[PDB]
């Protein structure tokens, strides 16, 4: 097990955001720091450690605020270098799951434990994403895609970020769930992995089902069933949660999807397999009317769905991925 | 990464065995080359790469000398100090294999590359096992046995196994399949996953009756299918078959089997979970029932099985398994 170092620490500590950034608002900007800051990792990490112990749910826990920072560092350690699914997507899925629950009020829907596992859940849900999908493991015969296979797991992603996370919270120096009983620490454990194993986009169209299905049956908090349900549809919510931001920074997610895209087709041109479209960058796809395409058929319809039946105080992401669905289309219309 | 220093390779090439050992001997006994050799983990490395580099496979597949050296070396990086599960008795599967292959004549069966593959998955086949069975990890709600109930795949340790085993291959220093083409590769991979999750005892039923089933319809070299049950009855067979050594070195090995149950046992009672009889320090149960009870209901009927239905070339597992039976019953009758 390779420690996480004081030097480490100290240079996230170090991070001085002079109080001129509002991590619980749903207007913050990870683009922002990351571009004013000499060291983004570490003032990234800054980020979720000050938003994580300032909520009270650490410390309500029993977790140490150094246990809180060597999870977060462990965690970073494990994401690679990709256009997408590095570091920064999941301290913006982390930022914006806590969005959801405190200025959305999905907080209401869920115990506090389970708001705290939520939040860390996010940290850890793409652990080792190599910039390749599901997909791409399968159609190329890799090692990963072959025991996925003959175990019987089509996740072949989700089930690795899982086996990574439960790795990291092996570590007593980084474990955050340190200060819960026995009978909690196996709870959350099943709630995180059922968290992660939800954001695989192949079950989408039965997760928003089944989603659909409990709203109007009726929620009934006591239920945990009901209740885990809820948190696995938030954290869905999150993973693509990149077309309800501003405009600007809806775009600026979209060409880091773009090109990390891109790059797996050029792998796949190399294996000689087959590749979509959009992941070509020889076909010359459009932004806009991709963006749209997601809108339409993916995230805009999965956050009307879900914030309509039931998480009505998020109707801000509903109102923003309209207004940017009418720019792309403006932006259609004047090429 | 954490490369293999040349220190360490030549602490295994210094190992001198003179012509004291003839390692492709079903008469090999690995306990005594433990006992002697100040270095005896450097002896067992030795052991291996000795028997798999002179077989002439390793050199016919492409395999570099120094790649099969520090596969073997990252391989013993990954095995605990448990009483059985270690280092060692992957060596004896992998030279017991051998025997199996060559002496038994089971090679007849298989391709070269069949043969090569299935000496390899041997070392990989236990790979950071804790001491532990699969079930400990369901009783203790551990999370990796949480992981399981979530993921549907039951074998907890053989998933483990062959996921480590992708990660040593991955080391292009470390790569045994390095000169195998795309679709060897694929199909190398495939092959050492299949035998890997095959080990795991709790579907020892089915991998009878398949095999059976096998026999039943006749076996046919050119059916890759057929040939590829042969791997795995194969590796099932080198994983139990302790019982089927001369007596002394048959006793020696359940002398360790037992004090790891021992240990799994006491593990169980410091957390509050049921412990069977088998793994019951306390009940002081005799060695030799034990191994009659294996022999009797395990062991016995599955090499007289496979024996008796295709490899007709290892009649002498049989023939020691009977033996031996005899010997634990006189030690009986004797007490
Ligand atoms: C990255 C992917 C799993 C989800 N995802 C996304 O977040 N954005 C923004 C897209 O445009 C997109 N298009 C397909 N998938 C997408
Ligand atoms: C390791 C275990 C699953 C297989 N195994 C074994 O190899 N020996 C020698 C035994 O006596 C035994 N008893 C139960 N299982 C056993
Ligand atoms: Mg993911
Ligand atoms: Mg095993
Ligand atoms: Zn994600
Ligand atoms: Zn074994």
């Amino acid at each position: 097990v390779i420690a996480v170092t004081p030097e480490e620490r100290e240079a996230v500590m170090s991070i001085d955001f002079g109080g001129a950034y509002d991590f619980t608002s749903p207007g913050f900007n990870l683009f922002e720091v990351r571009e004013k800051y000499s060291e983004p990792m570490d003032a990234a990490a800054g980020v979720v450690y000050n938003l994580l112990w300032n909520s009270g749910l650490p410390e309500k826990f029993g977790c140490r605020e150094q246990t809180l920072l060597n999870f977060i560092l462990q965690c970073r350690r494990r994401y690679r270098r990709v256009p997408y699914h590095n570091f920064y997507h999941v301290v913006d899925v982390c930022q914006t799951l806590h969005t959801y629950l405190y200025t959305g009020k999905a907080s209401e829907l869920l115990t506090e434990l389970e708001c705290y596992v939520l939040l860390v859940t996010a940290l850890v849900h793409d652990l080792d994403h190599m910039g390749v999908n599901n997909s791409f493991y399968l159609k190329t015969d890799s090692p990963l895609g072959i025991l996925s296979s003959a175990s019987g797991n089509n996740s072949v992603l989700e089930v690795h970020h899982c086996s990574l996370a439960i790795e990291i919270l092996s570590d007593p120096a980084a474990d955050v769930f340190e200060g819960l009983s026995g009978q909690d620490v196996a709870y959350a454990y099943r709630a995180l992995i059922d968290c992660v194993l939800a954001t695989d986009m192949a079950k989408h169209a039965d997760a928003l089902s089944r989603f659909t299905e409990l709203a109007t049956s009726g929620f009934e908090k006591d239920n945990d069933t009901h209740r885990r349900l809820v948190m696995e549809t938030l954290i869905k919510a999150g993973d693509v949660s990149n077309v309800t931001k501003p405009f600007e920074t809806s775009r600026m997610w979209a060409m880091a999807v773009t090109e990390e895209f891109y790059r797996q087709g050029d792998m796949e041109k190399e294996k000689g397999v087959e590749v979509l479209p959009m992941f070509d960058r020889s076909k010359n796809n459009e932004l806009a009317r991709g963006q749209i395409g997601f809108i339409d058929f993916v995230a805009g319809k999965f956050f009307r769905d879900i914030v309509g039946n039931l998480f009505h105080g998020m109707q801000w992401c509903v109102d923003t991925v309209n207004s940017n669905r009418a720019k792309w289309q403006e932006i259609l219309d004047g090429r």
